[PDB]
C-alpha cells in the first residue's frame, strides 16, 4: 500500500517558457527581463549562455508531446510567456502568434491524453513593466489581472488547472541583489518585501478574476506554486527548532500566511521581526509593507489548491546573520547544510529526501491539510544517460511522498518532475543538467534522449507503484 500512488494521483512533468521555448523575438513576441539579462549582463550567467533558442520548444513543441507520451505522463505542467502573449505587457495588444502557439501546444496536449497544467507567471515578466519598476510596483497587481484575463479567455475552456506564480519566493530576490536573478536590483530588505507584496496582490485578484469571470463556465482550479527547503534544526534545543520556525515562515509563511490559513496576513514573526529591526536602525516606517484589514480579507481563501516545488533541506540554528537589512537576516536563523549529505552539481541542492515528508506534515499542520500538488522535484548533474543519483533522488522522494500520503495522511494530489529535458537553468546557463531527457544544446535540431531516469519514471508511471527493487 505505501508503496502504490491513490487511483487519482497525477503525475507528469514540468518545465517553464523562457528555460525552454527559444524563438525569444520570434513573431511579435516582445521582450522580457531575461532577455535582457542575458544580452546586457552575460557576465552574470555561466558560459554567457542565454535561452535565445534553448531548447526550441516554440518550433519543437510536438517533440515536447512526444517524449511526454512515451513518459506516460498525465499531466504537464509548462509555463506562459507573458511577452510573447502581451509583448508591451499591458493589454492593449495581444499577440495572434502567441494565442496560436499555446493553443497548439495545448491541442496537442489534450490529442495525445494528456492534462494541461498552466503557470502564468514563471518569471519573464516583460522588460516594459520592469520599466515601471517590476514586482516592488503595485500597479502590476491590476497588469497581472489583465494578462490573466486574456488567459483564461483564450485558454480556460481547455485548461483545468492553472498556477498563478511559481517560486515568488526565488523571484522577489531578483530585487535583492545586482549580479543574480532579473532584473538584478540592488535593493535586498526594501524591494524584495515590495515584489512579495505585489505578488500577493495580483495572486489575489487573479483568483477573484476567475471566481467572477470564469469559474462557472469553466469549472477549473487555480493554485500558486510555492517552493520551500526543509530546515532541520542543528541540535534538538527549544532554541534551534524556535529558528527552524522562522525559516518556515520566513520563506512559505510569507506567501503561504496571507492565502492559506484562516486569519491571513503576514505570519506574526515576519511582522514582529521586521519591524523591530526597521525601528533599531532607524527608520520611521518598517520595512515590512503592511495589509490592511480589507486587503487581508481580499486575500485570504484565494486557492483551489497549494502548489509545492521541494528540492532540499538546511540545518538551521539559533542566531542572526546576512547583511543588514535582507529577509535572511530579518529570519533570525543561521543556515548550514550537514557535509554527510549527498551532493548534485548545484551548490545549494543536496540530497535530503526525508526532508521532503517533513515538509510535507509541516504544511498539513500549518494550513489545515490543502490539496498539495507537487509542481516540481528533481535533482542535477553535470551530464550523462545513465543518471543513477537522478533515479534514486526520485525513487527516495517519491517514497517520502508515498508515506507523507499513506501514513501520514497528508492530501498530496499529483506530482510534476522538474524537468521534462535539459534546459536553461537561469543564471547556472546549460551546465546544470535537470532534465530526465537529455537535449544536446550543440545540435541545431535540439534532439531529446531518455536518460535512465525517464525510463524509471515511466516505469513508476505505468505501474503506479515504487518497483521492489528500490524500495527499502
Ligand atoms: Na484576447
Amino acid at each position: 500500500t505505501v508503496y502504490t500512488f491513490p487511483d487519482e494521483f497525477k503525475l507528469g512533468a514540468a518545465t517553464a517558457s523562457y528555460q525552454i521555448e527559444g524563438a525569444w523575438d520570434e513573431n511579435g513576441k516582445g521582450p522580457n527581463i531575461w532577455d535582457t539579462l542575458t544580452h546586457e549582463h552575460p557576465d552574470y550567467v555561466v558560459d554567457g549562455a542565454t535561452g535565445d533558442i534553448a531548447d526550441d520548444s516554440y518550433h519543437l513543441y510536438k517533440e515536447d508531446v512526444k517524449i511526454l507520451k512515451e513518459l506516460g505522463a498525465q499531466v504537464y505542467r509548462f509555463s506562459i510567456s507573458w511577452a510573447r502573449v502581451l509583448p508591451e505587457g499591458h493589454d492593449n495588444i495581444v499577440n495572434q502568434d502567441g494565442i496560436d502557439y499555446y493553443n497548439n501546444l495545448i491541442n496537442e496536449l489534450l490529442a495525445n491524453g494528456i492534462e494541461p497544467m498552466v503557470t502564468m507567471y514563471h518569471w519573464d515578466l516583460p522588460q516594459a513593466l520592469q520599466d515601471l519598476g517590476g514586482w516592488p510596483n503595485l500597479v502590476l497587481a491590476k497588469y497581472s489581472e489583465n494578462y490573466a484575463r486574456v488567459l483564461f479567455k483564450n485558454f480556460g475552456d481547455r485548461v483545468k488547472l492553472w498556477l498563478t506564480f511559481n517560486e515568488p519566493l526565488t523571484f522577489m530576490d531578483g530585487y535583492a541583489s545586482e549580479i543574480g536573478m532579473a532584473p538584478s536590483i540592488n535593493t535586498p530588505g526594501i524591494g524584495d518585501y515590495l515584489a512579495a507584496h505585489t505578488v500577493i496582490h495580483a495572486h489575489a485578484r487573479i483568483y477573484h478574476l476567475y471566481d467572477q469571470e470564469f469559474r462557472a463556465e469553466q469549472g477549473g482550479k487555480v493554485g500558486i506554486s510555492l517552493n520551500i527547503n526543509w530546515c532541520e534544526p542543528a541540535t534538538n534545543s527549544a532554541e534551534d527548532r524556535a529558528s527552524c520556525e522562522n525559516y518556515q515562515q520566513f520563506n512559505l509563511g510569507l506567501y503561504a500566511h496571507p492565502i492559506f490559513t484562516e486569519e491571513g496576513d503576514y505570519p506574526a514573526v515576519l511582522k514582529d521581526r521586521v519591524s523591530r529591526n526597521s525601528a533599531d536602525e532607524g527608520y520611521t516606517d518598517s520595512r515590512l509593507p503592511q495589509f490592511t484589514a480589507e486587503e487581508v480579507e481580499y486575500i485570504r481563501g484565494t486557492h483551489d489548491f497549494l502548489g509545492i516545488n521541494f528540492y532540499t533541506a538546511l540545518l538551521g540554528k539559533s542566531g542572526v546573520e546576512g547583511y543588514e537589512p535582507s529577509r535572511y537576516r530579518d529570519s533570525g536563523v543561521i543556515l548550514t547544510q550537514d557535509a554527510a549529505w549527498p551532493i548534485s552539481a548545484s551548490s545549494w541542492l543536496k540530497v535530503v529526501p526525508w526532508g521532503f515528508r517533513k515538509e510535507l506534515n509541516w504544511i498539513k499542520n500549518e494550513y489545515n491539510n490543502p490539496p498539495v500538488f507537487i509542481t516540481e522535484n528533481g535533482f542535477s548533474d553535470y551530464g550523462g544517460l545513465n543518471d543513477t543519483g537522478r533515479v534514486h533522488y526520485y525513487t527516495e522522494h517519491l517514497k517520502e511522498m508515498l508515506k507523507a500520503i499513506h501514513e501520514d495522511g497528508v492530501n498530496v494530489i499529483g506530482y510534476t518532475a522538474w524537468s521534462l529535458m535539459d534546459n536553461f537553468e537561469w543564471l547556472r546557463g546549460y551546465s546544470e543538467k535537470f532534465g530526465i531527457y537529455a537535449v544536446d544544446f550543440e545540435d541545431p535540431a535540439r534532439p531529446r534522449i531518455p536518460k535512465e531516469s525517464a525510463k524509471v519514471l515511466a516505469e513508476i508511471m505505468n505501474t503506479r507503484k515504487i518497483p521492489e527493487r528500490f524500495r527499502d
